[PDB]
């Protein structure tokens, strides 16, 4: 509430604001003026929660994946604090959801391995989204999902929440990464039934209906469309199917034959050549550090822009 216009002063400097597309905090279309890509940067009012746009801020600098809506920059101010993320223009995989009713299995399919590809890997750098809803993945300009949201993650085996009707049994419970899985399933139930296993007026109807498990099978469900349900809600959590085992389930690898692609394309180590040719060793040895700051905004916009076909260059 302090409505101070100094806070865009550095931000001006690198993006040209446009207008407002998503919703606590605020986020703004925007383009990276030295590479011309378009960005959304999300404006966060520290005198308007703090330690979750904190945890997010932390886990997006250690996770980067092709399904993970990447963190280009982060600037703070005084008053405000900024995050420069990947614009995905598709919009929300929920909004999608509602405008086709339900998907079909096959539909369904390539939707869900990028879903799968995005939380094997989050999980296998030792986090859990803890949030996994269909308002949590984007559509990009390739129409393939990206995992937004990482304000709620965390580390199940590290040092010491979101919508109830994707929560795992044991979390009403009150007692990690099989959790993750739970609401997996709860997402693929919904992308091919277009409403929830789960659902009711009463918030302990609800929260009971969970942790019995029971749940309607609509007749245009196939039969391996029921068994992968089966095993991703399992109330108990040493009976539910293992991230390993979903890889290369037999409902995964219809019309694929091959298993799940989980491994990161997009590493910290390796550094592009073309992108690099500008303004050598000195140049990558400034990169390699990833400070999140403009540097490393302007070399993945630009190793962005080299993916996209358009001329490695910088107006
Ligand atoms: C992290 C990232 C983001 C975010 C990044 N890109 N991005 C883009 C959007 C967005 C982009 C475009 C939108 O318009 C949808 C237009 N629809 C698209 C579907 C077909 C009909 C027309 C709606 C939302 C929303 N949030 C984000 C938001 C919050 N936290």
């Amino acid at each position: 509430p302090l409505g101070s216009m100094k806070d865009y002063d550095e931000l001006l400097k690198y993006y040209e604001l446009h207008e407002t597309i998503g919703t606590f905090a605020k986020v703004k279309l925007a383009c990276h003026i030295l590479t011309g890509e378009m960005v959304a940067i999300k404006i966060m009012d520290k005198n308007t929660d703090l330690p979750r746009i904190k945890t997010e801020i932390e886990a997006l600098k250690n996770l980067r994946h092709q399904h993970i809506c990447q963190l280009y920059h982060v600037l703070e101010t005084a008053n405000k604090i900024f995050m420069v993320l990947e614009y995905c223009p598709g919009g929300e995989l929920f909004d999608y959801i509602i405008s086709q009713d339900r998907l079909s299995e096959e539909e369904t399919r390539v939707v869900f391995r990028q879903i799968v590809s995005a939380v094997a890997y989050v999980h296998s750098q030792g986090y859990a989204h803890r949030d996994l809803k269909p308002e949590n993945l984007l559509f990009d300009e390739y129409h393939k999902l990206k995992l937004i949201d990482f304000g709620l993650c965390a580390k199940p085996k590290g040092n010491k929440c979101g919508s109830l009707a994707y929560a795992a049994p044991e979390l009403i419970q009150g007692k990690g990464s099989e959790a993750d899985v739970w609401s997996m399933g709860i997402l693929l139930y919904v992308l091919m039934c277009g409403f929830l296993p789960f659902d009711d007026d009463n918030v302990m109807a609800l929260y009971k209906k969970i942790m019995r498990g029971k749940y309607d099978v609509p007749k245009w469900l196939s039969p391996s469309s029921i068994l992968l349900l089966q095993q991703m809600l399992q109330v108990d959590p040493k009976k539910r199917i293992s991230m390993k085992n979903l890889l290369n389930h037999p409902w995964i690898m219809q019309d694929y034959n091959y298993p799940v692609e989980w491994q990161s394309k997009n590493p910290f180590i390796h550094l592009d050549d073309d992108c690099v040719t500008e303004l050598r060793q000195t140049m990558e040895d400034l990169i390699s550090l990833w400070q999140y700051d403009h540097l490393t905004a302007t070399y993945l916009l630009l190793l962005a822009k080299k993916a996209r076909g358009k001329p490695v260059r910088l107006r």
